[PDB]
């Protein structure tokens, strides 16, 4: 009953912060967004732009998705993001992440009517 579109917002949108609040950001966010519930999700990116700006990427530069599907789109502008990557010493259920802030072009997969982001593919 959580739609794919909503799942993308839960896993990948954080418009509140302009950047990676703190060295603790990923630890807090991976947990609070329920990405550490059944396992430590290994890598996950949060975008610090408006929902409208991220949704707009679905009409931007069409690029191949990593899995070979055709429905991925790269932002023309750079966007403020935070990459979370699980540490080597991280042990479920105490999932531990390195927080890295970047300004990069994002690549999202879009699907549906309306055509909206449903997966975060990459940043470049």
């Amino acid at each position: 009953k959580e739609t794919a579109a909503a799942k993308f917002e839960r896993q990948h949108m954080d418009s509140s912060t302009s950047a990676a609040s703190s060295s603790n950001y990923c630890n807090q966010m991976m947990k609070s967004r329920n990405l550490t519930k059944d396992r430590c999700k290994p890598v996950n990116t949060f975008v610090h732009e408006s929902l409208a700006d991220v949704q707009a990427v679905c009409s931007q530069k069409n690029v191949a998705c990593k899995n070979g599907q055709t429905n991925c789109y790269q932002s023309y502008s750079t966007m403020s993001i935070t990459d979370c990557r699980e540490t080597g010493s991280s042990k479920y259920p105490n999932c531990a992440y390195k927080t890295t802030q970047a300004n990069k072009h994002i690549i999202v997969a879009c699907e549906g009517n309306p055509y909206v982001p449903v997966h975060f593919d990459a940043s470049v």
